[PDB]
C-alpha cells in the first residue's frame, strides 16, 4: 500500500478542484486545505491548512485505496474543518 509521491493529483469536485500533493500539502481550489503531517499506509492525515472557526485550521484525511489511477473519489465534510477524502491508486493496491 503506498502512494505516489511528488505527484499532483487533482480532481474537480463541487465545482472546486481538490488537489493533493503528495507528502506536501493539499488544496481546494486556492484554499489551503492541510499539510501532511503523517500517513500510515495508504491513509494520509493533512492538517494545519488555512484557518477555519470551530477548528484551528482545515485538515482532512485522504484514504488512498485500491484502484488503476490516482484520482480524487470523494470528498466529506467529517466535522467542518476536517473532511474525509477518499482516493484511489494502483500503488495503494496490496
Amino acid at each position: 500500500y503506498r502512494a505516489i509521491k511528488g505527484m499532483e493529483t487533482k480532481r474537480e469536485i463541487g465545482g472546486y478542484t481538490y488537489k493533493v500533493v503528495f507528502y506536501e500539502n493539499v488544496f481546494q481550489d486556492s484554499i489551503l486545505l492541510g499539510n501532511f503531517a503523517s500517513q500510515e499506509g495508504n491513509v494520509l492525515k493533512y492538517e494545519n491548512g488555512q484557518s477555519c472557526w470551530n477548528g484551528p485550521h482545515r485538515s482532512a484525511i485522504v484514504t488512498v485505496e485500491c484502484g488503476v489511477e490516482n484520482e480524487i473519489v470523494s470528498v466529506l465534510e467529517a466535522q467542518k474543518c476536517e473532511y474525509l477524502i477518499k482516493m484511489k491508486s494502483p500503488a495503494a493496491c496490496s
